[PDB]
């Protein structure tokens, strides 16, 4: 029960400190200072241990970002699409960035992949419904396409930077960013 | 001269109906009815070849792509982004997708990916330089900043297509793709 946790905690230390190959079950089970037999008594296989210690990471990252103080949904969704930059949140996102690349190796953690998609989606919806119901945004398109709209083009840019075109600064995230934000709900 | 052309032909002609693997200078000279050896004469390397290949398709893409009529760069746009789905590119744009993953392991199609993207930027610019020349489209932004947003986005809803979501329709690709070009220059 928490002993089960107890070892997720294990889990999601070596996760965030030195990734997914890092976390063998021997590696887990030293670390947790349990045997690798209960370890595999709580967790049906090792990929089904890393996609909940990532899944539950997210979640905190999601709470982490909940601390930062706002006055605006517009504010937050900088936060939300990752246009703050934040160091804390850094190794969150090299994770995030990693299991994007195991999801077509690994079962476990391409269904838990979709499922940190979907949630933030539900996140920027919810902001957007926020901003509309408290009259800072505008309503021109429901917020279930806007949600998808501002995920597909921050996920699209950081692509772009991933190839090392010339002429095209990484720096320009946050100006990219806010301009599309600006477009679409104010 | 012309009979190394005639060999870069025979490679894109097989690039076309079955990708790079196919691409063997093997394939390529029978294909070509010539010998290994002068492929080899004519091209640094098999990778060189595909590369060239590849480039001198994506330039036929441009050009089939100028061959359907338009009456305004709103028009032109939607060819240019992808958003029109011609039965007669869709080769073209396999082996686009093709050379995207290629971009990680083979040196030259890396460089060449790189071009083609550059190229596709320049396009996408000239679009929207002479839509606003033309009184069409307005002058929000400069036109290089609008050029990369509408690639981003385009590239990044792609992406989010490849996860296979839960709830969300690949159909609606065209308009996102709208409202997008809409918002940044109508």
């Amino acid at each position: 029960d928490q002993r089960r946790e107890m070892i997720l905690q294990a889990a999601m230390q070596i996760a965030l400190a030195e990734g997914f190959t890092a976390m063998t079950v021997r590696r887990i089970a030293t670390e947790a200072q349990t045997s690798t037999g209960q370890v595999h008594h709580h967790f049906s296989s090792a990929s089904h241990l890393k996609a909940e210690a990532f899944l539950k990471l997210m979640e905190q990252l999601d709470e982490i970002e909940q601390t930062l103080q706002t006055t605006s949904q517009f504010q937050r969704l900088f936060i939300l699409l990752g246009a703050e930059n934040i160091d804390r949140l850094q190794p969150y996102l090299r994770l995030w960035n990693e299991a994007e690349l195991l999801i077509e190796q690994d079962i476990e953690i391409q269904k838990a992949y979709n499922l940190a998609m979907q949630s933030w989606h539900q996140a920027i919806v919810q902001s957007i419904e926020c901003g509309q119901k408290e009259g800072e945004f505008k309503n021109r398109s429901n917020s279930t396409d806007i949600a998808w709209r501002l995920i597909a083009f921050v996920c699209g840019l950081e692509g772009i930077y991933k190839l090392g075109l010339q002429g095209l600064a990484e720096e320009d995230f946050k100006r990219h960013t806010e301009a599309i934000i600006r477009l679409e709900l104010l």
